[PDB]
RNA sequence: CUGUAUAUUAU
């Protein structure tokens, strides 16, 4: 036959007939609208596409919630189709409705509906202003969706966007930081390397851990690079974590004694398997010759408990004498470290973890180490008769009382 | 006499 070479019209004045509204907080075009700024009945799905009124239904609640209750789900559809391409045909439209409060649940339905012909074009889209949209609330979300969602070369596009960027600022965002969170405990350790390249310098790791938000990043890294169990000696991860860890180490007194860097240092404690050595340069290089001080402070005492109770005997031994032996008596007191921690707000937690530590440790295979820990028991034990009348005025005296009672060898 | 953190994105 002919050929025949249909032109849109051009329906330029016409789209901005949907700017008049029912109300001023709704932005639902007043042809859809109730009058109460609830949707109307009979707007079908075609209404929205034929009016060119996606964006002004996406950035009213009802609106976007009739969008999503009445998407299509299968990807041949035609109205999910039509209905993705006006998402998709501008990019501006599109980056402002992944920043809307309301806009965003859309973006995220489409997601939970696309194909890969989809994930391509709004991998395309989002990675345009990729930073600026994990540092806005609405849109963090769309970007955590993508990454759980895209496949992993595009989701490693997307984290490859960040790369040369204020990673620091977007670490310590109240919300970019869970994009970075999801990025790392989603996707394989290639498509965040150069989180591990920047965390390498000792500042930027110092100011993220020392944050309310960072904190948690930082940790999760941790914690993903750690969980390997064994692999085939390929030594990778263990070469990225030890160039983490080293800051860590470098600088674990002060993030030690810190408000937020306190869980890390404990995770670290915590994590046994492939970050032992850690663990135990933390306690060799931070904690060992500070306890006293340590277990005297509201955030460090977590730490020097979780040390105590996962530190091994050849450490716990010198934790121990440190405070049984390894300081000077006050001048005017005459008191030693037990004595001042067993009267403290915090110190008396430690204490309790000590007594646990010698409890849990005389049911041990070597009898050396349960002859040592029922010793140090039975030091505690000893100041804890001296010091009983005072001690049970107190919840923790108590406590401590309880814990050394009919106790073993 | 008890001690620390981790978005409730829908005007």
């Amino acid at each position: 036959a002919v050929r025949l070479i249909d032109l849109e019209n051009n329906a330029s004045f016409s789209k901005s007939l949907n700017s008049t509204t029912r109300s001023h907080k709704c932005t639902l075009p007043i042809w859809a609208g109730d009058g109460e700024g609830n949707v109307s009945d009979s707007v079908t799905l075609q209404d929205v596409l034929a009016n060119d009124a996606l964006v002004e239904f996406a950035t009213d609640k009802n609106g976007c919630r009739f969008l999503q209750e009445h998407y299509p789900t299968e990807n041949d559809n035609d109205v999910h189709q039509k209905l993705f391409r006006k998402l998709v045909e501008d990019r501006a439209i599109f980056l402002s409705l992944c920043s809307n409060m309301f806009g965003n649940f859309f973006v995220q339905r489409v997601l939970e509906c696309s194909n890969t012909e989809e994930q391509e074009i709004l991998t395309e889209h989002l990675a345009t202003d990729l930073y600026n949209l994990c540092l806005d609330k609405s849109a963090c979300r769309v970007i955590q969706l993508a990454i759980q969602k895209l496949d992993v070369h595009l989701a490693t596009r997307l984290s490859l966007e960040l790369r040369d960027t204020h990673l620091v600022r977007l670490s310590i965002d109240q919300n970019g930081n869970h994009v970075i969170q999801k990025i790392v405990k989603t996707l394989p350790v290639s498509s965040w390397t150069f989180l591990v390249d920047f965390f390498a310098d000792d500042d930027n790791l110092i100011h993220v851990c020392q944050d309310k938000y960072g904190c948690r990043v930082i940790q999760s890294t941790v914690e993903t690079l750690s969980t390997d169990q064994y692999a085939q000696c390929y030594q990778h991860r263990v070469i990225l974590l030890r160039s983490l860890m080293a800051g860590v180490t470098r600088n674990c007194t002060q993030l030690a004694s810190n408000e937020f860097a306190n869980y890390v240092v404990q995770h670290v404690i915590k994590c046994g398997d492939a970050l032992a050595v850690y663990r135990d340069i933390i306690i060799e290089q931070c904690l060992l010759q500070n306890l006293l001080s340590m277990s005297q402070e509201k955030y460090a005492s977590h730490v020097v408990e979780v040390a105590f109770e996962c530190a091994p005997y050849r450490l716990v031994a010198e934790m121990m004498n440190e405070i049984f032996e390894g300081y000077i008596p006050h001048p005017d007191t005459n008191r030693d470290a037990l004595d001042i921690l067993l009267f403290h707000q915090y110190g008396n937690y430690v204490v309790q973890q000590m007594i646990q530590t010698c409890v849990l440790g005389q049911n041990a295979r070597d009898q050396k180490q349960s002859e040592m820990y029922g010793m140090w028991l039975e030091k505690i034990h000893g100041r804890v008769m001296r010091n009983a009348h005072r001690l049970e005025r107190f919840s923790s005296g108590k406590k401590i009382i309880e814990a050394l009672q009919s106790m073993s060898l």
